[PDB]
DNA sequence: CAATATCCCGAGTACATGCACAGGATGTATATATCTGACACGTGCCTGGAGACTAGGGAGTAATCCCCTTGGCGGTTAAAACGCGGGGGACAGCGCGTACGTGCGTTTAAGCGGTGCTAGAGCTGTCTACGACCAATTGAGCGGCCTCGGCA
């Protein structure tokens, strides 16, 4: 039976939890598309004690017009396909986050910040995100990095130079990232235009067509439960669906999702039987052709990037296949990935598949551990004055960050 | 002549209508405007006129029986009228849509310069289609040979 989600927690703090040693403790801000995750670096403690503000990245303002609201509670959100592209709907998302974390007082946030961004970020987008940050909030110095690569940095066996493929899958994108000597080989990195949002959207539209008698009973927040709790990824889809074909297996494995009641009441207050549907929603990232979409999918793409290298460095970078982010949470994901990988390697060769320690939070914990180390490496950060000579389309090439290129944007 | 029916006249009957009222949105009122197109001017075409001639058609007639037209036909139901059934008719309320208002932002119109699409050109330059004629076919009717039924 379905549950309902929680809302409106009580995060309130003093003006700044400044510890011993250096006073400018940075904010660690994972600016996610599904949800934002934000908090103080809190140095000198091994386990990250409190990743506060776990909240959905969505805002309310309706037919009333005169007000808007920002916490977990018609709706809007600041992103287009995992790049932020909104003005004040970004501000009132930052404002919520700062106010609930506490801030000093004066006409700026006194603390430096580390902020996640898109695997590639359009130059205009980076420029705007820098302007909307330095101008309005007055931050002293800033760092941009990629969610996935922070999660890798967290999960590495050692704080040392590495190579691998990162497999990442968030709200509206999945990416395959080849990395060599700690550097993202962004020349031949690739992404797929699908993700967990689109899975839920498909599972919704399926069950709407299965039970037209009660369109209103099924809605995204209930699709979330069946997709998180009750769905799994096949080892081989055309074989799973084949064992699902016989009634004696079906009845033993179909999921009985009881709606809340007011004929045994199921003619409207149905038990929403999900069978094959609990496979067809996860599978979208491996076979986007279950939707209309003609793209290679996470299987053909991995082969298509992996055959663009010399045969020795393939055998190097496949030694660390890493799973992180959103959709990798499905049960069975490691097994499907390592089976699909076994067919596309030399007959006796070796590979290894690692799953992130906490697939959803390790991006933030990574950004924490990174900033807490690189406090004083002033070649890594963008300082407030640099933004006055370099127009905002500028970045500092540390590991776990997008590849910079010399370029400039006309503005007046 | 009797009977069912339509017509006609006066009592008694809700509300419909015509009115008065407040007030609001728009019709007026003035000044300005360019430009539609009025008007004026020739250009050049066809609408018309005007002849000579054949041949196609039209008009006429003649004969006539097909078709219409009529009477009288025989056969069966729409109408008449009644009994008889249920169904169209008159109140209580829910809330869903429609409207309407707000702020939603998509697109068009305009004016910009460049340029290639189309629509008037040809004797284009032929040659599909247009007569012109020939040939095949079927069908129908008229002679001609031959078994049999009713009559000497
Ligand atoms: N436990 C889970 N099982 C399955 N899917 C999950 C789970 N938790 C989150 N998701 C999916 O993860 C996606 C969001 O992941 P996230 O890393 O926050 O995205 P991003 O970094 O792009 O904002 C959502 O589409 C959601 O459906």
């Amino acid at each position: 039976p379905f549950r309902d989600a929680r809302a409106a927690p009580d995060p309130v703090l003093e003006a700044g939890p400044v510890a011993h040693g250096p006073l400018p403790v940075p904010l660690v801000l994972d600016n996610g598309s599904f949800q934002v995750r934000a908090g103080w670096a809190c140095p000198g403690q091994d386990p990250g004690p409190e990743p506060r503000l776990q909240f959905r990245a969505v805002c309310a303002r309706g037919r009333g017009g005169a007000r808007g609201a920002s916490g977990p509670q018609m709706l809007r959100s600041p992103f287009d396909r995992n790049v932020p592209v909104n003005l004040e709907l970004q501000e009132l998302l930052l404002d919520y986050s700062f106010q609930h974390l506490g801030v000093s007082s004066q006409g700026c946030v006194d603390h430096p910040i580390v902020l996640t961004e898109a695997v590639c970020n359009p130059l205009y987008s980076r420029q705007m995100m820098s302007e909307l940050l330095f101008e309005c909030y007055g931050i002293p110095k800033v760092a941009y990095g990629i969610d996935s690569l922070f999660s890798f940095y967290h999960n590495k066996p050692k704080n040392s130079m590495c190579s691998g493929l990162i497999i990442s899958s968030g709200y509206q994108c999945t990416h395959v990232l080849p990395i060599l000597e700690g550097r993202l080989d962004a020349k031949n990195c690739k992404r797929i235009n699908l993700g967990g949002s689109q899975a839920a959207g498909y599972l919704q539209r399926l069950l709407q067509l299965k039970y037209p008698g009660h369109l209103a009973a099924i809605t995204l927040s209930r699709m979330e439960e069946i997709l998180h709790e009750h769905s799994y990824i096949a080892e081989d889809y055309v074989e799973e669906l084949h064992k699902w074909r016989c009634p004696d297996y079906y009845e033993n494995n179909v999921h009985k999702m009881q709606l809340p009641f007011s004929v045994f009441n199921l003619a409207a207050y149905h038990q929403l039987f999900v069978g094959t549907e609990r496979i067809r929603a996860p599978e979208i990232i491996f076979q986007p052709s279950l939707i209309g979409e003609e793209q290679a999918g996470i299987a053909e793409t991995l082969q298509y990037i992996l055959d663009r290298y010399p045969k020795d460095i393939q055998e190097m970078l496949v030694q660390n296949v890493f799973l992180t982010g959103g959709n990798t949470m499905y049960p069975g994901m490691k097994a499907r990935m390592e089976k699909e990988l076994l067919e596309m390697r030399p007959f006796r060769s070796s590979f290894q598949v690692q799953l992130a320690s906490n697939p959803v939070l390790d991006a933030w914990y990574g950004a924490r551990d990174w900033a807490l180390n690189h406090l004083d490496d002033n070649e890594v950060w963008i300082t407030r004055k640099e933004y006055e000579e370099k127009g905002g389309e500028y970045l500092k090439e540390h590991c776990a960050s997008n590849i910079y290129v010399p370029i400039r944007l006309p503005k007046q």
